[PDB]
């Protein structure tokens, strides 16, 4: 049980893996969770359905993340459900791994225009809608790939460290009206294990947990950060 | 608030300041404090009967982090009283800050034997007692000037940078037993304040919620991190 | 001055400030420069002039390095005319400073596509270009703003830290045929005081002889590294 | 053939290895170049020689980089044959390797005073010598291990990553004076494990010593601070 001062989050790409876990793990902790779908409602409904039955509070929400007016239209109905939103978390992103030689700009594109321009729409959007209440927290779904590089992942990395460091401008942007922006770098998540001294896969959930934690009011001194999930993966 | 499976800690220089703030925040969460301090008694008593008084676990302990036979033995004692020992937080520290040309020998090891050889010890034998559990996490109270240097800090910055380092190796000789090793890096904790984004010094309350997150279950895949605790003032 | 193996270097945006500085620095170590301009000549043509009468070996070169069919042509033609090439600069880029919240898509993706992309472009082509003589050293000019984060630099930040993380996967793709890939992060340059510890702006030939080491011989060991070049500015 | 506008340098526990090849370059750039041993005299002279004969200016001197007297009186003693002392490179280093459980703190302090405390003293002395002619340049040399932190070195991961936040410090304690700090974090050295390194490969102590002459040199003029990383990719 951690601690939030605010009342909803919104959640990007949240249908399954990490996002959908970051939706369960602040579910139950209290907090009213948007999850956000492309395309398909199936799995989403599934997931709010889960969530209600337990007793918590979620609701889904169609928006392709990764486009301005989709993601704007987004916040503004939320905000219109709501009367505000005091936590945005950017999960949404894609991979699309190829040996750079074989790999074309639009491959390159793929990946920025999915990964970092659709976390730069939600922060952009997060500080137009909790700068009016003075209070907000935003967390990047990073990744270790964008704080080491990575054989075959050329634009993964540049869509994840080009968000790492997006995150800290963000972070002085809102820090006078108190809205936090932070990352986290998860490593692997469910030989890979031979190089993690925890010597297993991390859960979705201790991802979502660490996300949790950026958001809720004891990370209320950190902004600016990334916070490393990856059982020593990388130190 | 967040959960804990273990059961107890041990904090060292924990009579006021950021010390005593961690032994609260523990304390509120059910877990037993162990409140050290080296010389006089009077505060950190005050501090037990405090936290009795609100229903939580407290106890003090006197030992100098600084000797090894005094470190070692307390930690014996404490086993003995409570069965084990799942948290230790490296807490104590000193500063003699003076320009390096200024600076004897003997002034950087004050600052080296109080502050990195006092967490050496205590990584070490938090190793020795976790290990039968298979259970524990460890957490070395770092500081910004161990990342980023400063003027008149040499001495101080050496401790706290090789305390950084330290801890990432006892991450590496924890991790099979499931014994976790993560720093804190505090800033400024209650001119310098304009320097931080926030606009504001840091509450010990920020830095003891932190430490509390590391020490707790929903950091149980992060391991060999350092966590920046300085409102924006180093990203 | 410093030792070179490879016998020319191409530099993108060489026309002034850095880019300029950088084919001077290299042609007057011996290399043959090709000073890429994207639009007027004259500046460019100028530069040329200048490397040539002081008896060294330079060209020019027009393209625009965000487009890929240009910069894919331009490198086929200095192999073209050369016979190959051992070494490239990607130091073209752009700015276009707005607080997020005025900043639109079009505004975020004109630095992205203009500083990250077409960064990307000229790596994957140094790949295909330097691997069958198995020799190479790539540079790319990056920024303390990818490091550290600007308020009004979101844009910025994203391409300059997105470009700083891409590097280290190119120098994973690169290190078996000894191609190396490094990042310079330059702090505040006169071509482009009080927390800058040295108490001056950095000269842009600071910068070009960070970069000739990187590219030189004597980093032979150095991949996948950021070499800051801010004058204490960050650390 | 990198530009020096210093004309001397020391080179602490340079008798072999590393700080042996550090001296071997910076004398074939020019310096004069003030090989440091501690007990060993024949190697270093033998290097010394090796030196002089190739046309170089080289010479011996032996202290203790962990004893602040020897370390101090060695200083005026360059001082007191040279005129100045215009670069230093805090080599010294030991290893004991050991599981923490296993190691007393008498092996992690004699690591922390023979690699970490030796360069503290290094740097006061040369911020003391280069301050009057305000101009100076000290690399440290540090290690990966300092940066990522290594199982069975606790000891030295802290001697180290120690050495990286000092010479930081220092950085800003010199730099109005124009006397800059820099750290070099090699990876693994000659004199399996090479799966890891990207370029497939240990490094050779001629590498290291190339990145040394850098800092040192006046290409590096706007550095400070800084720590550059020399491990084939090993660390990123």
């Amino acid at each position: 049980s951690m601690q939030f001062t605010g009342k909803n989050v919104l959640i990007t790409g949240a249908s399954k893996g990490i996002g959908a876990e970051i939706a369960r793990t602040l579910a139950s902790m209290g907090l009213k969770v948007w999850i956000n779908y492309r395309s398909n409602a199936e799995v989403a409904d599934a997931l709010k359905n889960e969530l209600e039955e337990k007793g918590y509070k979620a609701a889904v929400i169609k928006f392709d993340a990764a486009s301005e007016s989709d993601f704007v239209e987004a916040i503004q109905a939320i905000v219109q459900s709501d009367g505000g939103l005091s936590y945005l978390v950017n999960n949404a992103g894609v991979v699309r791994d190829k040996l750079a030689i074989k790999m074309k700009t639009e491959d390159f594109h793929h990946v920025i225009d999915n990964n970092l321009t659709s976390a730069f729409i939600g922060c952009r959007e997060a500080l137009k809608v909790m700068s009016k209440s003075r209070f907000g927290s935003v967390v990047n779904i990073a990744s270790i790939i964008g704080e080491r590089g990575n054989m075959g992942q050329t634009n993964y990395s540049a869509s994840k460290g080009g968000m790492i460091a997006m995150s800290k401008s963000f972070a002085y942007e809102g820090a006078l009206r108190n809205i936090r922006f932070n990352s986290v770098t998860p490593g692997f998540i469910e030989d890979y294990v031979k190089n993690i001294p925890l010597n297993r896969l991390g859960a979705a959930k201790e991802v979502a947990e660490a996300v949790a934690f950026l958001l809720s009011d004891h990370s209320s001194y950190i902004t600016g950060e990334t916070l490393k999930v990856n059982g020593g993966l990388y130190m």
